[PDB]
């Protein structure tokens, strides 16, 4: 409930649920929509405009997205009172209506918080983060080859290290934690128990299994031609090696994946498209080199919170997208798509910023919602203005011969490419 | 002090180490080397004569080591009982004669000590990995400037993660810690309490300052523009956060660092240039990106264990120089060179590995000797026979118009261009 400030499109509809977690999408589907702070103005309606023309030109009126908006972060305190820098209203809008886009958010002043989209992982219960990487043709790279990675990476999102539970060096409470593990549980391998911060690694079945369970899915519903476990289980045999292990079980178990010639990788063909799938696993610290010498061979990543992070990182510096980069974050059934990058107070209203972020975040939501037609021609009118040069300064001052856009001018350029 | 199966050498004198925590070097040094098992035979002999061609060469006689030959792996069982793969009469030389080089050795059983290597480490205090990183000219690389890397790794390798203080899920002994963090310790950031497994990650300030301190150190002792402390510390300010801190604070107390345009970094100077050093710090997956975009801005890297695994394994690819990787392992004086690569049975005393990495590895014994110009004259020849296209086969079949040389030729083909 909270229906008081939500103002729900009288032409649009709901995408719903059902088994497997597939989606029935109405031709006009209500889309919750957060502006974002900072520079949230400027993204979020070159992003519909883009969108809109995107939509407009792959099925000529017959689909359409009733825009809807939601408030979180600042503007939100503005709306609600000043306490609700997250509404209830806005979660019940984004759970209601599955699917859902977001901007960049403030964080608010002090507080047991550090960011607002935290917030929204927690009370959502957002286990999985999505972030595609690809090359766009013109796009300035560090390395030869930059169109040889065409990867998704599923990363953990509610489990591992970044949980949050640890205690400071020289606390009473690292004490009672550090004398508890040498006195009860015999730990010893640790070099230096006096002033020592602690920190613990969570890795459990469930976690671990619906974010492989998400990552084969994906597999199957886009045609991809494998998924690789990452994981640094040579040296953490119970949880990164925990786990690989749980993660070859789904692949076994809900997929029909048998030994590829005696392990350790499987292998299964698609239901829906005959294609052989496959399931491999690669050391986390060796897959940093593999992106490098060998990206082409891998497509879908499955992983853990932390190697999922540093991962997409890198490869987002390998492409030359990391100003470009999309995401999304996943729950059972809630999808949330966001633009990866900060609010940018200094350049707020100023139609300056890139908003290939969400522009490209909204194609992985049209993509997700089975619109594959308008979500390429995002791609395409992604590649026709990069390639043309006309963009905005971020990649302009990294370019020769580049014709500097603003925000909604590079938006125009995208939608006359496409 | 043991004597059994050694013969120590009649020419040889010792090095110490004294108050400042100089290190002594006479005139005629005595190094310990293992030989190492498998390719061992090859890389050895080799490594030598091109040491010791530098050394008479960079120095017209003045000094000349005296190499003493101690045992571990697989020839210590056949010269001493065959039960002892490593004597503590080798242990002794390598204390009492801080200074020593490494071949490689068999690493998988996973008993309480996962390797030979490892119990070197463990009982030897060694805390420091120092891996130097750097392009050799012709050398494939992936990256479109691979001259631009030219960094210094100090990784710490007695503490994190690393340690393998785990418990298994669905185990008595995880249960036990969990029902006493989720009880006793007020933890309710876990997601999942059934079926976890959990791991331990320590971060202590002794065993950070000690390695911040040998990183720093190294940076006046070779005079190197700056140190950068990577750290995942925005997520967790206890342990990585904590690490960034603790190695702030090194700065301030024993090399007189201040503040610099209004921090966070900071700047001190070496006694021995009085050129400018930077003291600043990286948030760990964006120097994953840093390294492939800005890389000629770093210079000395001070890290964690994890962190340091990870971004040593990237650089590496990215200068294609995974195989002739450069490695030491430190103590508070001890010191121990070796190769990074594993012991390749199959090609063992074939004499076609590259020697590469030992050669490079003792170049830095040499510059952690004071010896800077033997050491430079290692460099020198390197960058001379691989930019003649003299290489060995590793290197041959990525190479057009390139000339296959084995093992010893290929040392003399360094000789011959110092």
């Amino acid at each position: 409930m909270g229906y008081q400030k939500i103002q729900v499109p009288a032409t649009g509809d709901k995408i719903t649920v059902n088994a497997d977690m597939s989606l029935s999408v109405p031709k006009n589907p209500i889309i919750p929509f957060i502006e974002g702070d900072g520079i949230g103005v400027d993204i979020s309606p070159v992003m519909i405009k883009v969108v809109d023309a995107a939509v407009e030109k792959a099925y000529k009126g017959e689909r359409k997205i009733a825009w809807m908006e939601v408030y979180a972060g600042e503007k939100a305190t503005q709306v609600y009172d000043q306490d609700t820098w997250l509404p209830q209203e806005t979660l019940d809008a984004v759970r209601d209506y599955v699917v859902s886009i977001k901007g960049p958010l403030t964080t608010p002043v002090g507080g047991g918080i550090r960011s607002l989209n935290v917030a929204l992982r927690q009370q959502l219960d957002l286990y999985v983060c999505q972030r595609p990487v690809r090359w766009f043709e013109g796009v300035p790279s560090p390395v030869k080859k930059p169109g040889d990675v065409d990867m998704v990476i599923f990363r953990e999102n509610s489990e591992d290290i970044y949980a949050g539970v640890e205690w400071k060096a020289g606390s009473p409470e690292a004490e009672k934690v550090i004398k508890f593990l040498t006195e009860e549980m015999g730990v010893k391998k640790i070099r230096f128990t006096e002033n020592c911060g602690i920190g613990i690694k969570p890795v459990s079945q469930e976690g671990t299994k619906r974010l492989v369970r998400k990552a084969l899915q994906y597999a199957v519903d886009n045609d991809r031609s494998s998924v690789t476990l990452v994981h640094k289980g040579n040296i953490m045999k119970f949880t990164e090696g925990a786990f690989k292990d749980w993660g070859y079980e789904v692949a076994r178990d809900e997929f029909g994946a048998e030994l590829l010639d005696g392990g350790p990788w499987m292998q299964f063909k698609n239901p829906k498209t005959g294609k052989n799938v496959v399931v491999k696993d690669v050391i986390a610290d060796a897959m940093l080199q593999q992106i490098l010498l060998r990206p082409a061979e891998y497509d879908v990543i499955a992983t853990l919170n932390l190697n999922g992070d540093y991962l997409s990182d890198a490869l987002a510096a390998e492409v030359g997208g990391i100003g470009i980069a999309p995401g999304a974050n996943l729950s059972d059934s809630v999808a949330m798509f966001e633009a990866t990058h900060g609010t940018a107070p200094k350049y707020a209203g100023q139609d300056k910023v890139n908003p290939g972020s969400l522009i490209l975040s909204a194609e992985m939501m049209l993509r997700h919602m089975g619109w594959t037609e308008a979500a390429d021609l995002i791609i395409k009118g992604t590649n026709g203005a990069i390639a043309a040069k006309t963009v905005t300064y971020d990649f302009e001052r990294l370019m020769d011969g580049a014709t500097l856009l603003s925000c909604s001018e590079f938006g125009d350029a995208m939608i006359a490419k496409m």
